[PDB]
């Protein structure tokens, strides 16, 4: 497998397009009828940040969670004694672009558990793999990956 | 004021009595409907020990979350600098007596954060005015807390 280039992004076309993870349809906030359509992700195989301390980062939808959940075994698999660790999940604290899918459960940033940036080209084609939507090395600390909205 | 003595507990009677903690209603398991029930503890002036690596040491019933929430504020006031640690809470391993009010998310196990054992019986203490139904200096490791259910 190719790992992918600093700020490669794939499918190679803009996240919020129909090939990739399609339409932003609405900020999803803890109070409002869709914040039911998140669950939480407690796989003990995934390390979640939570430097919120709300559990937010746990927060995602179906789909998201199918291929995170993917994603924890083939990178277990890729380097024994790693995990896969996730930094952002869901977003109340509105710290991303305005209109981002962290906003509505359907994208996380990841790294690796050991922190060692040079696996991260790896692990975004391994996110790829794992049927994200979009994947996106948008920085040397984290990949992006995101999910289409449920169906 | 006073510090429990080790394996003191109060009310000096068994938990599962009413006067303490009262019966042990049914095992509370992940996908169980009384689950939901459960509500997870997010006070950033608690840490969870969390070795699991589930969140299972933050669920409990919202007695449980009145009382530590009430407990890691007068252990801050205590010490200054440290805080109310938890070790285990709502547990799904199995690891406790059969019966144990940890499967109900009715108990708690506490250190302190800097884990100084000379402070455990103080902490008991503590946990006893902040209105823990049943505290039991339980093992040098950690003081043992629960809370009635809900229905009373
Ligand atoms: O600077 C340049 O060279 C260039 O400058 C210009 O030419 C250009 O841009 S600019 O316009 O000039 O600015 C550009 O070409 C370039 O800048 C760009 O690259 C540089 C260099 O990066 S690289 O060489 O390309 O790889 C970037 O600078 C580097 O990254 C930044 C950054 O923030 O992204 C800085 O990194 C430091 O800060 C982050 C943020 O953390 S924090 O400050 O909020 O705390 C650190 O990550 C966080 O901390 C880690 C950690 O310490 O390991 C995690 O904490 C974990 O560990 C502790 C316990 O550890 S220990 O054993 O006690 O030691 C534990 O308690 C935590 O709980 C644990 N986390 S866990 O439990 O959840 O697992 C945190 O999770 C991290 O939080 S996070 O930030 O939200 O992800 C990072 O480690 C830290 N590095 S440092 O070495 O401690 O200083 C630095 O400035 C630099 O880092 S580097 O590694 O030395 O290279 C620059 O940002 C970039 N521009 S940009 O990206 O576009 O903005
Ligand atoms: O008669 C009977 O039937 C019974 O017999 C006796 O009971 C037995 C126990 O059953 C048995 N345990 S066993 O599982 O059956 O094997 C054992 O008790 C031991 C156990 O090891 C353990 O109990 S338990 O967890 O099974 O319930 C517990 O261990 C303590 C340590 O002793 C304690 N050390 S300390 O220095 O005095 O504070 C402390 O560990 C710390 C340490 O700092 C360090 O660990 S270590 O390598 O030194 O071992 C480590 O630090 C980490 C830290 O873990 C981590 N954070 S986190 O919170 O752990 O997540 C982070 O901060 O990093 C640091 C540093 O790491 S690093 O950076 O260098 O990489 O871990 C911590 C820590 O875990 O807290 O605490 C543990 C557990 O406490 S905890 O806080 O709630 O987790 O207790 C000991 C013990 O003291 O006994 O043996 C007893 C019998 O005793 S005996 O061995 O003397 O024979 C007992 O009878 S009796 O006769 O003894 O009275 C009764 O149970 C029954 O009678
Ligand atoms: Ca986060
Ligand atoms: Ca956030
Ligand atoms: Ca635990
Ligand atoms: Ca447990
Ligand atoms: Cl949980
Ligand atoms: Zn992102
Ligand atoms: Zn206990």
């Amino acid at each position: 497998l190719t790992p992918l280039a600093y700020k490669q992004f794939i499918p190679n076309v803009a996240e919020k397009t129909l090939g990739a993870s399609g339409r932003y349809e609405g900020k999803i906030t803890r109070n409002s009828e869709r914040f039911k359509e998140l669950t939480p992700n407690y796989n003990p195989d995934i390390i979640f940040k939570d430097e919120e301390n709300t559990g937010a980062d746990r927060l995602m939808t179906q789909r998201c969670k199918d291929k995170l959940n993917a994603l924890a075994i083939s990178v277990m698999n890729q380097w024994p004694g790693v995990k896969l660790r996730v930094t952002e999940g869901w977003d109340e604290d509105g710290h991303h672009s305005e209109e981002s899918l962290h906003y509505e459960g359907r994208a996380v940033d990841i790294t690796t558990s050991d922190r060692d940036r040079s696996k991260y080209g790896m692990l975004a084609r391994l996110a790829v793999e794992a049927g994200f939507d979009w994947v996106y090395y948008e920085s040397k600390a984290h990949i992006h990956c995101s999910v289409k909205a449920e169906n």
